[PDB]
C-alpha cells in the first residue's frame, strides 16, 4: 500500500489497489504517500556545485549523487554543473546521418512534445526568447505552421494528432459533447472522459502496443510538475530494454492558459514562453546526459493558435431567438444548438440568417458547412453549428479572459506549430505547411509501425524524412472508359430539347485529335469504383461522362492568358443539343427540367470561352450539362463567366477540372446510386449536393499551364448546390460583391473532392508520386 520503489511506474495496478502511476491523482485513487514519495520538491530542479558528489538524500526533488544515472534521476544540468560538460544549446547543430544509439537500444524513440496553445508567430520571436526552440526549428525539419482539425480546440486535435482521423471519426468532435445514445454528456472536468467508450479509432499507443512496441503513459495528471513529468521520461528511458518504451509523450498547458488570462500578443507571454523553452532545454540536455541526443526524435507540435477574443465581444442569442429557453447551446468560439428537451431547427435557422448588419457568426445546418472542415458525420455533431467570427463569443443569455480559439481551422490566428528534429528527420530542412492528420502515419514510419486506416495521406510527408520506411503507389483504375464514335442520327433523339451545316462537313468532328494535349495537362483522371462511362473528346474540351448518373463525373479544359470571354448570344440562350455520340435512353431531357418548377440547368463546360462560334456549339451538348438551382447559377455563372478568366490572366493560364458531387449522406464520401436522395422531378437524373473545380497552373508563373516544368499550383473548391443564396448575406448585390467570399469559403483539398467523387487525379506529370500526394492535400487558405 506503499509507493516506494514504485513512483511512476508503466504497470498499472488495482482497482481498488493504491496506484503511484501518471493519472493516479486524476482519479484520487494515488497511495497515502504519493505526494510525498513522488511529488518530491526539496531544493528545485537544478544542480548546483556545493551538491556535486553529495550523499543521496531521498527527499531532495532531482539528485547530484554518482548513483543518479544508475536510475536516470539525476537533475538535467548535472553534468554541466558537476562533470565541466556543456548545455545542449550551447553546442554547434551537426547533422544527424544515422541514429547514434547506445548499448540496448534497437530502435530511435520517439518523444513528443506537446504544447497547448502555441501559435505559429510565436516562433517569430527568436532565439533570445526560446534559444532551445530555436535550436530545434533550425537545425531539424520545420514548417511555417500545421494546420489543426476544426474544432480547433485541445481534445479533438490531440486525439486527432494521436489516431490521424477527423473529430467526426474519432469521437472527440468537442472539449464538450452530449451523446444521444449514451445520453450523457463529455467535459474537460469530471469522470466521464476516463470512460472508454467515448474514444473510437486506433490512437498511437495502442497502434504500438498491437506490434509488439512498447509505449509509454501519455497523460499527466494536471498536479505533476512540468520538470517532474520531463524527470519522469528520462527515468523510463533508464529501465532495462525489456521494460523500456519506445514512444513517449510531454504535454504542457502553456502557452494556452497565459494565452487565454492576456490574449496571444500581450507583453506578459513572454514569461510562458521562456518557461517552456527551459524545459525543452531540460529534456535535451538530459537526453544528452544519456547520450540519446542523436538517437531520439523528437516532435514539438502544437495542438492550436490563440485568438484575441474579450468580453463585450459576445453575441446572445436571447437577441435573436424569443424562445431561449427551449434550447441548449454549447457557447463560445463556436456554437451547437440542440433542444433543451427531446423548438424547430428550420425556425431557429432562420431567425439566426442575417438578422444584424454587423452579425458575427453564421448558422448552418451541419451538413451545410464547409466540406473541408470534416465536421458532419458523428451523432455528437448537433444538427445546427453557429461558425462564429474571429474575435468573437456566442453565448446564450447575458474583464478575467483575453484569448480564446476554437474558431474555423483556416484562420491565421488557429494555426500552430511543427518542428521534427533527430536522425529521422531532414538536416535545416524547410517544408510547406500541412495538416495535423497527417503526423499519425508519420509516427508509426519512425517506429516500425503499419497505421491503422486514417485520414492522412500516406507518403504525403515522406520530404520530412531523410529515409522512407513507405514509398506510395496509385491506386489501379478500376473502371475503363468506352471511347463512342459519333453512331446515332439526330433524328433518333426526342429529348424535348430545341437549338436553332458545318458539322457535316468536318468528317474529323469530335475525334481525339490535340483534345487531349492541350485540356488534359495532368492525364485522365481514373475512376476508382464500378461503373460505366464515356470519354468525350471537343475542340476546348474533354470530358468523362457518366451513363448511370446521365451527366459528366468530370469535364477537363484549359485556358490561356490571353483567352477572350463572350456572350452566350441570344439566339442560343436556351439551345441545348442530343450528342450523337451517346443513346437517347443515358441522356438528360429538357422535359424533365420544363416539368421542375424549382429547378435550372448549366453547363460544365463554359459557353463564355469558346474558342470560336463554331465551337461554341459544342458547349451547348446535352452532355455538358447538369441541374442547377437558380440561385446557384447566380453563382456558377459568375464563377465561368468572371472568374476564370481572372484566374488565366494572373496565374499565366489555367486548366480546369468540373464536375459534380453527391454526398447526401454527409460521410465525405462518394454516395452510391442507392443513397442519392433527390432526383430531377419525373426522372432519373440526379442532384448533386456540391459542385467542385481544381484549378491548376505552374508555381512559375513565368511559364504558362500547358508548358510548365516542374512543380504545380493549385487551389480547389466544393461549392454547396443550395436552392438559395441564404449562406451570403450581401447575395442580393452584384455578384462582384459576394460570390467570390463565398467560394473561398469553400476552398478545398484535391484529396478532399477525391474521396467525394472516387476519382484520382494527375496521374500523368513530370513529378514523383510523393510530391503530387503533397500537392493533393495542398489547401488555399486565402489568408
Ligand atoms: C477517415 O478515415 C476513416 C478510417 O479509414 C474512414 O472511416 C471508415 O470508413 C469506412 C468506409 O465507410 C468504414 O468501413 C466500412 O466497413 C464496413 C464493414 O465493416 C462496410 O460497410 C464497408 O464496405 C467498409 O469496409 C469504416 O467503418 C470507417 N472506419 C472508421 C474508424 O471510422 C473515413 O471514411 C475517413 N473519412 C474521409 C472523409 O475520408
Ligand atoms: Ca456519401
Ligand atoms: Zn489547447
Ligand atoms: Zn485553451
Amino acid at each position: 500500500g506503499s509507493c516506494k520503489g514504485r513512483c511512476f511506474e508503466l504497470q498499472e495496478v488495482g482497482p481498488p489497489d493504491c496506484r503511484c502511476d501518471n493519472l493516479c491523482k486524476s482519479y484520487s485513487s494515488c497511495c497515502h504517500d504519493f505526494d510525498e514519495l513522488c511529488l518530491k520538491t526539496a531544493r528545485g530542479w537544478e544542480c548546483t556545485k556545493d551538491r556535486c558528489g553529495e550523499v543521496r538524500n531521498e527527499e531532495n526533488a532531482c539528485h547530484c549523487s554518482e548513483d543518479c544515472l544508475s536510475r536516470g534521476d539525476c537533475c538535467t544540468n548535472y553534468q554541466v554543473v558537476c562533470k565541466g560538460e556543456s548545455h545542449w544549446v550551447d553546442d554547434d547543430c551537426e547533422e544527424i546521418k544515422v541514429p547514434e544509439c547506445p548499448a540496448g537500444f534497437v530502435r530511435p524513440p520517439l518523444i513528443i512534445f506537446s504544447v497547448d496553445g502555441f501559435r505559429a508567430s510565436y516562433m517569430k520571436k527568436g532565439s533570445k526568447v526560446m534559444p532551445n526552440i530555436e535550436k530545434l526549428r533550425s537545425c531539424g525539419t520545420h514548417a511555417p505552421y500545421m494546420r489543426p482539425v476544426y474544432p480547433t480546440k485541445t481534445f479533438p486535435n490531440l486525439y486527432t494528432l494521436a489516431t490521424g482521423l477527423y473529430p467526426e471519426s474519432h469521437g472527440i468532435v468537442g472539449n464538450s459533447m452530449y451523446d444521444p445514445v449514451f445520453d450523457a454528456s463529455f467535459h474537460l472536468r469530471g469522470r466521464e472522459k476516463f470512460n472508454h467508450r467515448w474514444w473510437g479509432g486506433q490512437p498511437l499507443w495502442i497502434t504500438a502496443t498491437k506490434q509488439g512496441v512498447r509505449a509509454g503513459t501519455f497523460f499527466w495528471s494536471v498536479s505533476i510538475p512540468h520538470e517532474r513529468r520531463i524527470l519522469t521520461i528520462l527515468q523510463w528511458l533508464s529501465l532495462p530494454d525489456n521494460e523500456r518504451p519506445s514512444v513517449y509523450a510531454f504535454y504542457s498547458e502553456q502557452p494556452d492558459f497565459s494565452g487565454h488570462k492576456y490574449g496571444p500578443f500581450g507583453p506578459e507571454m513572454t514569461n510562458p514562453l521562456r518557461e517552456i523553452d527551459k524545459t525543452v532545454g531540460q529534456l535535451m540536455d538530459g537526453l544528452k546526459q544519456l547520450r540519446l541526443h542523436r538517437c531520439v526524435n523528437v516532435i514539438f507540435v502544437g495542438d492550436h493558435g490563440m485568438e484575441d477574443v474579450t468580453c463585450d465581444r459576445t453575441e446572445f442569442l436571447s437577441n435573436y431567438l424569443t424562445n431561449v429557453d427551449d434550447i441548449t447551446l454549447v457557447p463560445g468560439t463556436l456554437g451547437r444548438i440542440r433542444a433543451k428537451s427531446i423548438y424547430d431547427p428550420k425556425t431557429i435557422i432562420a431567425a439566426l440568417t442575417c438578422k444584424k448588419p454587423d452579425q458575427h457568426f453564421k448558422p448552418y445546418m451541419k451538413q451545410h458547412l464547409p466540406k473541408r472542415l470534416h465536421y458532419a458525420n458523428n451523432r455528437r455533431i448537433e444538427d445546427i453549428h453557429l461558425l462564429v467570427d474571429r474575435r468573437w463569443h456566442v453565448a446564450r443569455k447575458p474583464c478575467f479572459f483575453q484569448g480564446d480559439h476554437g474558431f474555423d481551422n483556416k484562420v491565421n490566428s488557429m494555426q500552430t506549430v511543427f518542428v521534427g528534429y533527430g536522425p529521422t528527420f531532414k538536416y535545416r530542412t524547410k517544408v510547406p505547411p500541412f495538416e495535423n492528420i497527417e503526423l499519425y502515419n508519420v509516427m508509426c514510419d519512425l517506429l516500425g509501425l503499419k497505421p491503422a486506416p486514417n485520414n492522412g495521406t500516406h507518403g504525403s510527408l515522406n520530404h520530412l524524412l531523410r529515409t522512407n520506411t513507405f514509398r506510395p503507389t496509385m491506386p489501379d483504375e478500376v473502371s475503363r472508359p468506352n471511347y463512342p464514335g459519333i453512331m446515332y442520327l439526330q433524328s433518333e433523339f426526342d429529348l424535348g430539347c430545341t437549338c436553332d451545316k458545318l458539322e457535316e462537313l468536318n468528317k474529323r468532328l469530335h475525334t481525339k485529335g490535340s483534345t487531349k494535349e492541350r485540356h488534359l495537362l495532368y492525364g485522365r483522371p481514373a475512376v476508382l469504383y464500378r461503373t460505366s462511362y464515356d470519354i468525350l473528346y471537343h475542340t476546348d474540351f474533354e470530358s468523362g461522362y457518366s451513363e448511370i448518373f446521365l451527366m459528366p463525373l468530370w469535364t477537363s479544359y484549359t485556358i490561356s492568358k490571353q483567352a477572350e470571354v463572350s456572350s452566350i448570344p441570344e439566339h442560343l440562350t436556351n439551345c441545348v443539343r442530343p450528342d450523337v455520340r451517346v443513346s437517347p435512353g443515358f441522356s438528360q431531357n429538357c422535359l424533365a427540367y420544363k416539368n421542375d418548377k424549382q429547378m435550372s440547368y448549366g453547363f460544365l463546360f463554359p459557353p463564355y470561352l469558346s474558342s470560336s462560334p463554331e465551337a461554341k456549339y459544342d458547349a451547348f451538348l446535352v452532355t455538358n450539362m447538369v441541374p442547377m438551382y437558380p440561385a446557384f447559377k447566380r453563382v456558377w455563372a459568375y464563377f465561368q463567366r468572371v472568374l476564370v478568366k481572372k484566374y488565366a490572366s494572373e496565374r499565366n493560364g489555367v486548366n480546369v477540372i468540373s464536375g459534380p458531387i453527391f454526398d447526401y449522406n454527409y460521410d465525405g464520401l462518394r454516395d452510391t446510386e442507392d443513397e442519392i436522395k433527390q432526383y430531377v422531378e419525373g426522372s432519373s437524373i440526379p442532384v448533386p449536393t456540391h459542385y467542385y473545380s481544381i484549378i491548376t497552373s505552374c508555381l512559375d508563373f513565368t511559364q504558362p499551364a500547358d508548358k510548365c516544368d516542374g512543380p504545380l499550383s493549385v487551389s480547389s473548391f466544393i461549392l454547396p448546390h443550395r436552392p438559395d443564396n441564404d449562406e451570403s448575406c450581401n447575395s442580393s448585390e452584384d455578384e462582384s460583391k459576394w460570390v467570390e467570399e463565398l467560394m473561398k469559403m469553400h476552398t478545398a483539398r484535391v484529396r478532399d473532392i477525391e474521396h467525394l467523387t472516387g476519382l484520382d487525379f494527375y496521374r500523368k506529370t513530370s513529378r514523383s508520386y510523393s510530391e503530387i500526394l503533397t500537392l493533393k492535400t495542398y489547401l488555399h487558405t486565402y489568408e
